[PDB]
């Protein structure tokens, strides 16, 4: 028993990180195979990062200019392009620690592991979701840019992110390892301000569903909702619209608790009109939405 | 900027997860060296767990009893033996990736990563605090017993917790790597009643003080106060007295933030007395408690 917001273990994405210098910028990369991709700003002086010109900057960089250096050794650059917002370094060693890999672009609501790095060192490990406004909140401090986040599935680890900004307002936006950048946000000095986050209603109900299977079920009440007034309710409360794709997402934790969709809905629908009234649920004091149904059904079976 | 709960990288630890099997009872252990360390009721059929006598019970046993797996291949087991509630398989071969390591005990008030694994095999990482009362609250299902609890200081993992037991009130129970209980807690299936589960002050103001220096200061107030005054109100609401030694290791986010200590010990106050109102303090609508003043300093310094 017990529900934990839970991160992948990481030994698998420690192996694929590496320090990138370019001048006197210091980040991180990822080493898969003979490739290095790290965030395309490391060839910038942070003077460049108010209107950078990528392709004449990368001009006057040659392979040598990209230190690379995997624990304490050098890594030889034999080859470099720019892809989007990401760089990719060709290296003479494939890293010998390369798992099964995919690179995956998620959609808004997707929950990721993100490994926290400095200077090409593991420093932590956190859960996060790609925000409905494709930020993420992140704890990311100046040298975690390249800092990626990654699924597991048992041996393959699916790549969904890579850390390049934080907005003024101290939320995060990346890419995939494609180097498209999540949302509207662009890699310049610029103003860039987040659209509304709103509450991923898919995620909240799987959370109240992992609640009741872990003995928290005080919220659950006598009355059930349709899609549509549920939906009335969310919309009000800057809540992500529900869908008959949401729903049978649910269908699995539906099954195990036997409570239909619908009525967890309504639980949800009096918690946002009567708030909480200085009760918890799974410790926490507001409604967590960093859990998808696939987390929740993982957590509670025991996947490894 | 941003503040997130944050594990241990999980890597230098993966690398020691093995199955231990004895009968029908599979779970994990934690090989380094050539020893297999184990929860000892890996010996108990759920029977036995009424009122095991453990000595017993081991007399049954002999080396090739124990199958221990590590990945897919076997270990030789030369020597077994039982200290505490633990057992310690000799196996003829060294962990090839045992990482510089401790056993500690650890303090109530002490956060630390736990790797959840099933059969020897990693699931998820998060981060726990040994509980005033001497549980951690975990995310454990059957099969999860062996996992462990860690620190890691740069290369040196110090390991401080073993998991034995879910409470009927499905918190968590479970010992140092000498296998010592934490707490008044025995591996027997009985009534086990948890004490208070206070909340850990200074934990709370170091939190507070991630707070401010993460923009969150809507909290902060006009006041100050005294630890006897401070301490009263935490009586009367469930929290740990401050101690001077709590003020002192607090110093440091002091300075960080020119807060006085029993500054934001009167703010707290406040936060206690008045509630949140309706505000979240990074992205929580209650008083974290599972931060160390050296979670918050290691955070938000980014120590790798
Ligand atoms: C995003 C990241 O991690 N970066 C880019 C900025 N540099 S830097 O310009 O060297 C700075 C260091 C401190 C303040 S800016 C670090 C790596
Ligand atoms: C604590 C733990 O992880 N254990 C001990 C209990 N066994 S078991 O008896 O095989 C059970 C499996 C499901 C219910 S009890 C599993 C390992």
């Amino acid at each position: 028993s017990g529900f934990r917001k839970m991160a992948f273990p990481s030994g698998k994405v420690e192996g694929c990180m590496v320090q990138v210098t370019c001048g006197t910028t210091t980040l991180n990369g990822l080493w898969l195979d003979d490739v290095v991709y790290c965030p395309r700003h490391v060839i910038c002086t942070s003077e460049d990062m108010l209107n950078p010109n990528y392709e004449d900057l990368l001009i006057r960089k040659s392979n040598h200019n990209f230190l690379v250096q995997a624990g304490n050794v050098q890594l030889r650059v034999i080859g470099h392009s720019m892809q989007n917002c990401v760089l990719k370094l060709k290296v003479d060693t494939a890293n010998p620690k390369t798992p099964k890999y995919k690179f995956v672009r998620i959609q808004p609501g997707q929950t990721f592991s993100v490994l926290a790095c400095y200077n090409g060192s593991p420093s932590g490990v956190y859960q996060c979701a790609m925000r409905p406004n494709f930020t993420i909140k992140g704890s990311f401090l100046n040298g975690s840019c390249g800092s990626v986040g990654f699924n597991i599935d048992y041996d393959c680890v699916s790549f969904c992110y890579m850390h390049h900004m934080e907005l003024p307002t101290g939320v995060h936006a990346g890419t995939d390892l494609e180097g498209n950048f999540y949302g509207p946000f662009v890699d310049r000095q610029t103003a860039q301000a987040a659209g509304t986050d709103t509450t991923i209603t898919v995620n909240v109900l799987a959370w109240l569903y992992a609640a009741v299977i872990n003995g928290d079920r005080w919220f659950l009440n006598r009355f059930t909702t349709t899609l549509n007034d549920f939906n009335l309710v969310a919309m009000k409360y800057n809540y992500e619209p529900l869908t008959q794709d949401h729903v049978d997402i649910l269908g699995p934790l539906s099954a195990q608790t036997g409570i239909a969709v619908l009525d967890m809905c309504a639980s949800l629908k009096e918690l946002l009109q009567n708030g909480m009234n200085g009760r918890t649920i799974l410790g926490s004091a507001l409604l967590e939405d960093e859990f998808t149904p696939f987390d929740v059904v993982r957590q509670c079976s025991g996947v490894t």
